[PDB]
């Protein structure tokens, strides 16, 4: 059973609690009593270092099979390569893709060195949800279908949120809500 949230934002150098939605989620999910969201500005926030950020994951966002990652763009890519090897509760996916897009910062990242496990991001964790829209200005569709395809997520598709970079996302909290089977 689920016994917190966890989210692991983009790169970049923004305050994980007030760029984008990221804070308000944090805020949002902490009205239910006694429930925590974690949500700490990342070591090497601009290159995001596989390297750095999946021991930052496993030791101080204590990320495990009770915890559902909450993962945008980056963060998204380091909770997939986290999955590899790591039973997590759930997953929510925010901009999702599968290679560097040609772009030589993702490149330095170090996630899109090998293969994708695909299978083995399935068994380690069998709720895995995926937010992803259509005018990305970053991202092309195909490299979100390839993830939606290969997971096999439950996918919700829009056409007009970009990056996700707006203050406010309601649709993510009732994701969140429902993987913690909160009843109406």
């Amino acid at each position: 059973s689920p016994s917190k949230a966890v989210i692991v934002p983009g790169n970049g150098g923004g305050d994980v609690t007030t760029h984008g939605w990221y804070g308000w989620v944090k805020k949002e999910l902490e009205k239910i009593p006694g429930f925590q969201c974690l949500a700490k500005n990342m070591p090497d926030p601009i290159t995001a270092r596989e390297s750095i950020w999946l021991p930052f994951m496993e030791t101080e966002l204590h990320c495990d099979e009770k915890t559902i990652i909450i993962g945008h763009s980056s963060g998204a890519i380091a909770a997939m390569r986290y999955a590899e090897t790591h039973r997590v509760y759930a997953i929510v996916l925010v901009s999702a893709y599968t290679s560097d897009l040609g772009d030589e910062n993702e490149r330095a990242s170090g996630y899109f060195t090998r293969p994708w496990q695909w299978e083995k991001i399935k068994a380690n964790c069998p709720y895995i949800v995926q937010f992803g829209s259509t005018d990305d200005p970053f991202l092309p569709w195909k490299e979100q279908q390839e993830v939606a395809d290969r997971l096999e997520t439950k996918l919700h598709k829009f056409t007009d949120c970009g990056h996700f970079q707006n203050t406010e996302f309601h649709e993510l909290i009732t994701v969140v809500k429902s993987l913690l089977k909160v009843p109406a």
